[PDB]
C-alpha cells in the first residue's frame, strides 16, 4: 500500500494556477527534492505555492497539535476548522479527519519544495506525521484544486494535456510539455474535466494513468480515452455426439459481428458460431423416434479489456435459425481464477469446461431429437449467444490504496454508459478475429478532448506512423478496408465533403469520432461472410500464396503458407493428369481433403499418403502431372449433393500446384 498520504498540488506561479506537480507523499515528508525535478522546466522548479489533501487517522483518541517545515507560509484546516495560520486539537479513534494544507512563498531560491508535517500529543512526542495516520483522498464519483469530477486531475491540466512519469519511489502527473516530454518518450493525455472516468467505465482518469487500477486491465485501457470492459464469447473446441437412452469431431469457434441488410451493426451483444469438422476421422444409426446426445468442450474467451472475477455471463447453445438445445451457466462466486482480458476460461494450460462433466450425475443433458440431428448434419454448425451479465468490478480502495472486488460496483450498471459514450471500432488484423475496442469521443450534439480516427487506431490498436505513414505492424493502413454502419457513414461521407477529400486513407487525421460510431476494419486479402469471419479470397491470391515450394516427392508437398491464409483453407484436392489430359482424383471424396498439417517449423505438410492406402502416389510415367487444389472454407461441401454423389467433382477448387513427374522427383 505505497498510495498512502497526502495528494499534493505543486505550483510554479505564488497563487495556484500553475500545477506543475500532482503526486503523493506517503509520510507527513511532503519535499520535492529537485534531483527528481528534470521533466520540469529549470524555471518552474522553483514552487512558489501547495495544496495538500487527504485524512489523518489516529488509532488512540488524544490532542494534538500540528506544525510544519515553516508555519508562516502555511494555512492548515483540520476538518474545515483552521489550526495553523496553532493550538492543541483533540482526535478520537476511528475518526477520519478531513486535511487541506496551503502553501505560499513568493522569493524561491531553491528549487524543489522541503515542507514536512508534524503533530505533538499530550506528551510531549512531536513527529513527522506517519504513513499510518495519513490517507489520500476519497477521488471516486460524486452523488448528483478546480478538479469538477473529483479524479484528482486539474481541470486545466486535464483539457490541455498532462503527462505521468514514474519517479524512483512516486509518480508525478505534470502538464504536457513539448520539447521535453516528447524526447523523453512520454504519452500526453488529455481527458474530460467532467467525466470522472472519460470512457465511462469503473475507473477514474487519475487512477488509470498513475496505475492505482486493477493489474489485469490491458495496458492500452490505462489511456483515459480507451474503455476498460471484458468482452466475453464461448469457445467450443471439440465435440461428441452419441445415441441418447458416437461421432467425435474437432470444432473451429469464431466471435462474431453480424451485418445488416453490407453495413457493420450496432449490437453489444455476444456470440460466436462453430464449425465441427466434416472430414473423415476414422471412417464412414438413428430413427424417428432416437434421441442423440451432445457433450463438447468449451472455454470462455475475454478478448475485452477488464477482467472478470465473479459471474461468468450465461450461454444459449442453438441450433439453426433459434432452437436452444442447452443454457450454459457458471457458478457464481466459484469461479477457479479470473478471465483476464486477451485471455481464457479455464487458461489454456489447464483442461477445458465438458458440458457435462464426467463427474457430474446431475447435470442436464444436451438432447435432439431426429429431425435436430438431421439438421445438425445439414449444416455442421451451432451458434453460441452469452450475455453481458459480468459481475463485480475489482476497483481502487484509496482508505487502505489497495485494489479489490467491490460488491457496489457492478458491470451491468457500466456497459451501457461505455457503450453510449464512445466510439466502437472493430479490428481484424491480428490474426483474422474480430477485436473490438471503445474510444471515448464527443456527442456533436465542449468539454471531451477531440478524436480523430487515426489517433483512435494507435491508441486502442497501437497503430504507428514511422515515417508518418500509418500501419498497423509493418502492414500499410490501405491494406485494410474501412466499413461503417449506415449513421456513421453518411457521417463520415458529410466529413469527406467539407474536407473536400474523397478518399478516407488521406485525412484519416481530419476524421472526427463521434460517441455511438461502429467502423469495422478488415483485411482486404479475405472474403467476409454476414457475420464477417473470413471465409475465402481471391484465387489470384490464393494461387500467389502457395509459391514457396520447400519441398516436393510423391509423398506430400511441402511449402511456407502465411498464417491468415492456411485459415481459410478447408482443404486440398490430389490429382494425377496423365500425357492425354485425362486425370485421376486421389482423395476423390469430399470428406477426405483433411490433408493439411503444420510442421513445428511452421512449415505445411500436404499428405500425398494419407488417402492413397498409405503408400506414396504411382506416377506410372515422368510426363505425368500432380495437381494440388486448394479448397477454401465458403466453397467447401459438407454432405454429399443431393442426389448421393461424394465426390469432388463439383467442388469449386483453385489450382495451387502442377508439375510433371520428373520436375518432382
Ligand atoms: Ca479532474
Ligand atoms: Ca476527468
Amino acid at each position: 500500500s505505497s498510495s498512502q498520504g497526502l495528494l499534493g498540488y505543486y505550483f510554479s506561479d505564488l497563487n495556484f494556477q500553475a500545477p506543475m506537480v500532482v503526486t503523493s507523499s506517503t509520510t507527513g515528508d511532503l519535499s520535492i527534492p529537485s534531483s527528481e525535478l528534470e521533466n520540469i522546466p529549470s524555471e518552474n522548479q522553483y514552487f512558489q505555492s501547495a495544496i495538500w489533501s487527504g485524512f489523518i487517522k489516529v488509532k488512540k483518541s488524544d490532542e494534538y497539535t500540528f506544525a510544519t517545515s515553516a508555519d508562516n507560509h502555511v494555512t492548515m484546516w483540520v476538518d474545515d476548522q483552521e489550526v495553523i495560520n496553532s493550538n492543541k486539537i483533540r482526535l478520537e479513534k476511528g475518526r477520519l479527519y478531513q486535511i487541506k494544507i496551503q502553501y505560499q512563498r513568493e522569493n524561491p531560491t531553491e528549487k524543489g519544495l522541503d515542507f514536512k508535517l508534524y503533530w505533538t500529543d499530550s506528551q510531549n512526542k512531536k513527529e513527522v506525521i506517519s504513513s499510518d495516520n495519513l490517507q489520500l483522498p476519497e477521488l471516486k464519483q460524486k452523488s448528483s484544486v478546480p478538479d469538477r469530477d473529483n479524479d484528482g486531475i486539474p481541470d486545466s491540466l486535464e483539457v490541455e494535456g498532462y503527462t505521468v512519469d514514474v519517479k524512483n519511489k512516486r509518480t508525478f502527473l505534470s502538464p504536457w510539455i513539448s520539447n521535453i516530454h516528447e524526447k523523453k518518450g512520454l504519452t500526453k493525455y488529455k481527458s474530460s474535466p467532467e467525466k470522472w472516468s472519460t470512457a465511462s467505465d469503473p475507473y477514474s482518469d487519475f487512477e488509470k494513468v498513475t496505475g492505482r487500477i486493477d493489474k489485469n486491465v490491458s495496458p492500452e485501457a490505462r489511456h483515459p480515452l480507451v474503455a476498460a470492459y471484458p468482452i466475453v464469447h464461448v469457445d467450443m473446441e471439440n465435440i461428441i455426439l452419441s445415441k441418447n437412452e458416437t461421432i467425435s469431431k474437432n470444432t473451429s469457434t469464431s466471435r462474431t459481428h453480424t451485418s445488416e441488410v453490407v453495413s457493420a451493426g450496432f449490437s453489444n451483444s455476444n456470440s460466436s458460431t462453430v464449425a465441427i469438422d466434416h472430414s473423415l476421422s476414422l471412417a464412414g444409426g438413428l430413427n424417428t423416434a432416437d434421441t442423440a446426445r451432445l457433450n463438447a468442450n468449451i472455454r470462455y474467451v475475454n478478448t475485452g479489456t477488464a477482467p472478470i472475477y465473479n459471474v461468468l455471463p450465461t450461454t444459449s447453445l442453438v441450433l439453426g435459425k433459434n432452437q436452444t438445445l442447452a443454457t450454459i451457466k457458471a457458478k457464481e462466486n466459484q469461479l477457479s481464477q479470473i478471465l483476464a482480458p486477451n485471455n481464457y476460461y479455464p487458461s489454456k494450460n489447464l483442461a477445458p469446461i465438458a458440458l457435462n462433466a464426467q463427474d457430474d450425475f446431475s447435470s442436464t443433458p444436451i438432447t435432439m431429437n431426429y429431425n435436430q440431428f438431421l439438421e445438425l448434419e445439414k449444416t455442421k454448425q451451432l451458434r453460441l449467444d452469452t450475455d453481458q451479465v459480468y459481475g463485480n468490478i475489482a476497483t481502487y480502495n484509496f482508505e487502505n490504496g489497495r485494489v479489490r472486488v467491490d460488491t457496489g460496483s457492478n458491470w451491468s450498471e457500466v456497459l451501457p454508459q461505455i457503450q453510449e459514450t464512445t466510439a466502437r471500432i472493430i479490428f481484424n488484423g491480428k490474426d483474422l478475429n474480430l477485436v473490438e475496442r471503445r474510444i471515448a469521443a464527443v456527442n456533436p450534439s465542449t468539454t471531451k478532448p477531440d478524436m480523430t480516427l487515426k489517433e483512435a487506431l494507435k491508441i486502442a490498436f497501437g497503430f504507428n506512423e514511422p515515417n508518418g505513414n500509418l500501419q498497423y505492424q509493418g502492414k500499410d493502413i490501405t491494406e485494410f478496408d474501412f466499413n461503417f454502419d449506415q449513421q456513421t457513414s453518411q457521417n463520415i461521407k458529410n466529413q469527406l465533403a467539407e474536407l473536400n477529400a474523397t478518399n478516407i486513407y488521406t485525412v484519416l487525421d481530419k476524421i472526427k469520432l463521434n460517441a455511438k460510431m461502429n467502423i469495422l476494419i478488415r483485411d482486404k486479402r479475405f472474403h467476409y461472410d454476414r457475420n464477417n469471419i473470413a471465409v475465402g479470397a481471391d484465387e489470384s491470391v490464393v494461387k500467389e500464396a502457395h509459391r514457396e515450394v520447400i519441398n516436393s516427392s510423391t509423398e506430400g508437398l511441402l511449402l511456407n503458407i502465411d498464417k491468415d491464409i492456411r485459415k481459410i483453407l478447408s482443404g486440398y484436392i490430389v490429382e494425377i493428369e496423365d500425357t492425354e489430359g485425362l486425370k485421376e482424383v486421389i482423395n476423390d471424396r469430399y470428406d477426405m481433403l483433411n490433408i493439411s498439417s503444420l510442421r513445428q517449423d511452421g512449415k505445411t505438410f500436404i499428405d500425398f499418403k494419407k488417402y492413397n492406402d498409405k503408400l506414396p502416389l504411382y506416377i506410372s510415367n515422368p510426363n505425368y502431372k500432380v495437381n494440388v487444389y486448394a479448397v477454401t472454407k465458403e466453397n467447401t461441401i459438407i454432405n454429399p449433393s443431393e442426389n448421393g454423389d461424394t465426390s469432388t467433382n463439383g467442388i469449386k477448387k483453385i489450382l495451387i500446384f502442377s508439375k510433371k513427374g520428373y520436375e518432382i522427383g
